[PDB]
């Protein structure tokens, strides 16, 4: 995350950090004991599932917390329409090997329905454990980044990007995605927060709107984060989750 600041300890709880073989490579967000939805992306075919941790309950990767729990995965169920066709459908199911309890420092966000709409300009916030820069690494004991941003709507998204770009070049905005951010650059999601909460406040409480998917240059002008749209996958998610783990 670059431009936010560390977040206080408990403030995310549903943030988790994915590592693989002890490395941080994303975020993610616990939804029930047993599940973190992250990004399909974050997990090629050639890694080892074994070789994936989650660790919840931790607000600096590198400090021992009492709180912390860390879990491996039994599952990794990325959307179907990733796998198949790849253009959108940028989303994960995990599974945890065990059902975690829930603590102060531990917790479920809550998903939007189908038809949740999120405003354009309605202040979220993204967190995250990647770059604080372009090329610029958290450095230890990485606190967790917080970042209040936006939403622009894909519409805007896209003439955005459009700006200067390459006519070659992969960025469209598709209708299961929204980003976040300012046209202005400087705030936004960086390498290593793929996969966490784009957590958007709504009647009092936070849902997870988004999840860190894609961008240019982290915070570069006219190139605001993109996510995926957890409304898009709600039947989805609530169907797998409700079948296999309820
Ligand atoms: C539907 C879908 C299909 C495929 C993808 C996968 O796109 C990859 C993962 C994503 C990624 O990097 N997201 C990180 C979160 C970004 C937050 C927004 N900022 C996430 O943390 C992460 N993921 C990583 C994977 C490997 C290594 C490090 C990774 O870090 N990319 C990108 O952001 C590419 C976008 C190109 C693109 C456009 C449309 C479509 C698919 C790709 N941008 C970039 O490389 O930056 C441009 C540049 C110019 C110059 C210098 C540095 C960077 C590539 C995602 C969605």
């Amino acid at each position: 995350i670059t431009g936010g600041s560390s977040a206080v300890a408990g403030q995310w709880p549903w943030q988790v950090s994915i590592t693989y073989e002890g490395v941080h490579v994303c975020g993610g967000s616990l939804v029930s004991e047993q599940w973190v939805l992250s990004a399909a992306h974050c997990f090629p075919s050639e890694h080892h599932k074994e070789a994936y941790e989650v660790k919840l309950g931790a607000h600096q990767l590198d400090s021992y917390s009492e709180d912390a729990k860390v879990s491996t995965l039994k599952d990794i169920i990325p959307h179907p329409s990733y796998l198949q066709e790849g253009s959108q459908g940028d989303i994960a199911l995990l599974q945890l090997s065990r059902p975690i309890t829930f603590s102060r420092y531990i917790r479920p966000i809550s998903l939007p329905a189908a038809q949740a709409s999120f405003p354009n300009g309605l202040h979220c916030t993204v967190t995250g454990w990647g770059h604080v820069a372009p090329s610029v690494s958290l450095l230890t004991p990485k606190p967790l980044q917080q970042l209040e941003v936006p939403l622009i709507s894909r519409e805007t998204c896209n003439s955005l990007y459009n700006i200067d770009a390459k006519p070659e070049e992969p960025h469209f905005v598709q209708e299961d995605m929204v980003c976040a951010g300012y046209v202005e650059g400087g705030k936004d999601a960086c390498q290593g927060d793929s996969g966490g909460p784009l957590s958007c406040p709504v009647e009092g409480l936070w849902y997870l709107t988004g999840i860190v998917s894609w961008g240019d240059a982290c915070g570069a002008r006219n190139r605001p984060g993109v996510y995926t749209l957890a409304s898009s996958y709600a039947s989805w998610i609530q169907s797998k989750v409700t079948e296999l783990q309820p």
